[PDB]
DNA sequence: CTACCGGATTGC
DNA sequence: GCAATCCGGTAG
């Protein structure tokens, strides 16, 4: 049973659900054992899903949890995969790819973060820094392939921005939507020495549920 | 490597 | 609204 089925004990209200950018008083480096806790913070509100966004506005946050084999993670930037293209009948939450992904819902949302007009064929922004920001969280299950994944739980790695997005056939040979994200943040990367020394200077530790 | 639940959010 | 979506978590 454990945390498989818990709701939030609390809701971040200090900003609303459609906040782009950092959540005040939640520094880069903050760690949480479980996803529900990350939601409570306001950093990444969806319980389960990879991306938080609205398809007419943008994506606010996302998570690297190694659920999608087409994710490739490079620390300072990375290539994320859109959701969907899966059959979840049977009240499932994850499956392997069984059909082509679509430029809709969160995939559309995240496409809108990119400083260039929405294009059903994908696009790049030349001035990508001027795009709408995305809170990036990394979870310990990216560790199988990524050396940037934390040993446990979830960690907040700061703001990144969608350099470009395009559709393409993934390792499974179904179409997937891919997004190139790149870091633009005021604090160091939690995995670096400097980033690590900063965690310590802030005295951040793993937060567990009360 | 399987199976599947409550709860959070958005789509429309 | 209310139906559809889901990068968890925990059992086996």
């Amino acid at each position: 049973s454990g945390m498989a089925c818990v709701g939030r004990t609390t809701e971040c209200t200090i900003v609303p659900a459609n906040h782009f950018g950092p959540i005040p008083g939640v520094p880069v480096g903050t760690m949480w054992r479980f996803r529900v806790q990350v939601s409570e913070s306001g950093v990444h509100r969806p319980h389960v899903a990879g991306i938080h966004g609205r398809s007419n506005d943008g994506a606010y946050s996302l998570v690297l949890a190694g659920g999608y084999e087409d994710d490739v993670d490079n620390g300072n930037y990375f290539t994320y995969t859109g959701s969907g293209g899966r059959d979840l009948s049977g009240n499932k939450r994850t499956a392997g790819q069984s059909s082509d992904q679509k430029l809709t819902n969160n995939n559309r949302a995240l496409a809108l973060n990119c400083h260039s007009p929405i294009n059903e064929k994908g696009a790049e922004a030349e001035d990508w820094r001027q795009g709408k920001p995305v809170r990036v969280v990394r979870n310990m299950k990216g560790g199988k392939h990524s050396k940037y994944a934390p040993a446990e739980g979830n960690r907040y790695d700061g703001i990144y921005k969608v350099v470009k997005y395009w559709p393409e056939r993934g390792k499974s040979g179904f179409l997937v939507w891919r997004y190139l994200l790149r870091r633009d943040d005021t604090e160091p990367e939690p995995w670096t020495r400097e980033g690590k020394d900063r965690t310590r200077q802030l005295g951040l530790t793993m937060q567990y549920p009360e």
